[PDB]
């Protein structure tokens, strides 16, 4: 059934959450309503090595996921992304395979520590960007995009700000989108087997 999620779901270190295929909103009142207002409550906060599986996050979906070290999210939709989709709050690697993210006004993912993260067999559309490390930082966050489908892009699929970043998009269908890659020192961006249509 739908739940509506008042307070933040914690994920224990290692442990997964199955939500098997059923929809998880926020309460607008406790966790935010997914428009642009700053810092909104997670539907999810994810610990390290925490997993999150089969989920879909229906609108209002607040400030989605956050993961505190590694995550791995595996088939999760955002239907609706709210202020963002699944942000990186600790230092470590985010892992995606399969789901999608939908009418996200900004950005997808935010990367706010040193890190990783793999985005793979993803359905992305109407989005403002995919991944954006947090404006200005300099630390190294290392993006990587494989075998993607990404439409209706405002600015960019990967945006950063450090020259120590990577980007790397393979294999990946893209449409009207303005860049792939946004702020990356030469050398550090990739791409092969892509896509515009
Ligand atoms: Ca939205």
């Amino acid at each position: 059934a739908p739940t509506v999620v008042h307070e933040t779901i914690r994920v224990p270190a290692g442990q997964t959450f199955d939500g098997k295929g059923q929809t998880y909103v926020a309460n607008p009142n406790t966790l935010g309503d997914g428009s642009q207002a700053e810092n909104q409550k997670p539907i999810f906060r994810l610990e390290a090595g925490a997993s999150l599986k089969n989920v879909v996050i229906g609108a209002p979906a607040a400030d989605g996921v956050h993961c505190y070290g590694d995550c791995t999210i595996t088939n999760v939709i955002w239907e609706d992304v709210g202020e963002d989709a699944l942000t990186l709050k600790s230092s470590g690697t985010v892992n995606i395979s399969g789901g999608a993210a939908y009418k996200a006004y900004d950005k997808v993912f935010q990367i706010n520590a040193a890190g990783t993260i793999n985005i793979r067999n993803f359905r992305a559309d109407d989005i403002g960007k995919l991944v954006r490390q947090n404006g200005g930082t300099t630390y190294k966050v290392v993006m990587n995009v494989e075998n993607c489908n990404i439409s209706r892009v405002k600015d960019a699929i990967l945006r950063t700000d450090s020259s120590t970043s990577t980007g790397r998009i393979v294999n990946t269908r893209y449409s009207n989108v303005p860049t792939l890659f946004k702020g990356f020192k030469s050398g550090n961006t990739t791409a092969s087997g892509n896509t515009q249509y």
